[PDB]
C-alpha cells in the first residue's frame, strides 16, 4: 500500500465495546451480502486507492472515507455496538461518492443503484430483539 493513501478506517480496536445484535446480523447476512454481489459493487469493495486512480485530491476532499471492504471486515470481526454505526458507514460511503464525483457520472450511477438496494433492505431492518 502506498504511503500517499491514508491508512484505512479502523477495523479492530479491543478498547471499543462490541456487541452482536440481530440488526447487525441482518446487515451482514442480508444487506452486505446483497450489495457485495451487485454488478456495480466493485468500485466500493475496497478503500479508494487514490494513487492508482490518479486522484491526488481525493483524500483532500474526502476526509471521512468508507468502503464496503471496511464495512465487511467491521461486520465479520464485529466491530460495531449497534446497527446505526454500520448504517452510517454505508451512508458515508455513498455520500463520499456523491460529494467527490459529478452527478450522472458512472460511479455516481453505480452508487445510486447500490443505495437504492440498501434503502430497500434497511426499510426491512428487523426490530431489535
Ligand atoms: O469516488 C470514487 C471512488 C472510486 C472508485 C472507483 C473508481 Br474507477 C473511481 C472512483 N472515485
Amino acid at each position: 500500500g502506498s504511503h500517499m493513501n491514508p491508512p484505512p478506517p479502523e477495523t479492530s480496536n479491543p478498547n471499543k465495546p462490541k456487541r452482536q445484535t440481530n440488526q447487525l446480523q441482518y446487515l451482514l447476512r442480508v444487506v452486505l451480502k446483497t450489495l457485495w454481489k451487485h454488478q456495480f459493487a466493485w468500485p466500493f469493495q475496497q478503500p479508494v486507492d487514490a494513487v492508482k486512480l490518479n486522484l491526488p485530491d481525493y483524500y483532500k476532499i474526502i476526509k471521512t472515507p468508507m468502503d464496503m471492504g471496511t464495512i465487511k471486515k467491521r461486520l465479520e470481526n464485529n466491530y460495531y455496538w449497534n446497527a446505526q454505526e454500520c448504517i452510517q458507514d454505508f451512508n458515508t460511503m455513498f455520500t463520499n461518492c456523491y460529494i467527490y464525483n459529478k452527478p450522472g457520472d458512472d460511479i455516481v450511477l453505480m452508487a445510486e443503484a447500490l443505495e437504492k438496494l440498501f434503502l430497500q433492505k434497511i426499510n426491512e431492518l428487523p426490530t431489535e430483539e
